């Protein structure tokens, strides 16, 4: 019943990189394949004079369970078409040299309290999305008010990622 294509997909209409910038708690998570942040995840977003936008993930990373590093990650967002709809070319500090490229797209937010993000790795031949990472952003590191609330899970819903997301926690960690 539902369409769960890629390509069917609202995003942020008229998205305003400006207002989206400082910073943003997330507090939810839907993980994809592979290494991945785990948490205390803190995104500082940034617009710089020309309008390009940028940002940085710091949070904890699993190598075993006897030991953990806050992997600092640095991000450069490329426009297109789609102003909600970026390329996100990312790497963490140390490994600079070496970095990733993924579709970033800010499906939903109002910039002062919440925020949804969605990332398509790879699709299926449905069209339906194969590996996807999402996050729900707060500006607010104590919860998102009643509205928020309201549109984060309608939006998780028809993402089609209802009940595969996993809360985030917040201890100071990497401070
Ligand atoms: O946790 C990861 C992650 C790490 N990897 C491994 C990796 C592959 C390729 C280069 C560096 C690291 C894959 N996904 N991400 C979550 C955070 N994301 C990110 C980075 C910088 C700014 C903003 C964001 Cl959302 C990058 C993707």
């Amino acid at each position: 019943e539902r369409d769960c294509r890629v390509s069917s997909f609202r995003v942020k209409e008229n998205f305003d990189k400006a207002r989206f910038s400082g910073t943003w708690y997330a507090m939810a998570k839907k993980d994809p394949e592979g290494l991945f942040l785990q948490d205390n995840i803190v995104a500082e977003f940034s617009v710089d004079e020309t309008g390009q936008m940028s940002a940085t993930a710091k949070g904890r990373v699993r190598l075993l369970n006897n030991w953990d590093v806050c992997a600092d990650m640095v991000g450069t967002f490329t426009d297109t078409e789609d102003p909600a709809k970026f390329k996100m070319k990312y790497w963490g500090v140390a490994s600079f040299l070496q970095k990733g490229n993924d579709d970033h797209w800010i499906v939903d937010t109002d910039y002062d309290t919440y925020a949804v993000q969605y990332s398509c790795r790879l699709l299926n031949l449905d069209g339906t999305c194969a590996d996807s990472y999402s996050f729900v952003f707060s500006r607010d590191p104590n919860g998102l008010p009643p509205e928020a609330q309201k549109i984060v899970r309608q939006r998780q819903e028809e993402l089609c990622l209802a009940r595969q997301y996993r809360l985030i926690v917040h201890n100071g960690y990497c401070d």
